[PDB]
């Protein structure tokens, strides 16, 4: 790309570019601290053992955090951790606490 680039972008800030990060994009090498803000699911049919997470009386993992595990992804809540699945981990909209 020899030509230069445009510059009509406004508001950049650092990270946080949209209300939603899925309980997986927030998980980093270290167990930071995030939270889910929407566990909606317009999937024509997607549940599996995950139904347990929804039946755990929690939803949107409330305020907690995750810990990517090389392909796997676990969730850590204030006094409670769970092991979801990277498959559905990319559905609910979550963010940082």
């Amino acid at each position: 790309n020899p030509i230069p680039g445009l510059d009509e972008l406004g508001v950049g800030n650092s990270d946080a570019a949209a209300p939603g990060t899925r309980v997986i994009d927030a998980a980093t090498s270290m167990p930071r601290k995030v939270r889910i803000v929407q566990i909606n699911e317009i999937f024509q049919v997607e549940t599996d053992q995950f139904t347990q997470l929804l039946d755990a009386d929690i939803r949107v993992g409330s305020e907690v955090e995750i810990v990517d595990r090389d392909g796997h992804i676990t969730l850590s809540h204030n006094g409670k951790d769970v092991e979801l699945l990277d498959d559905l981990a990319h559905t609910i909209r979550i963010e940082e606490l």
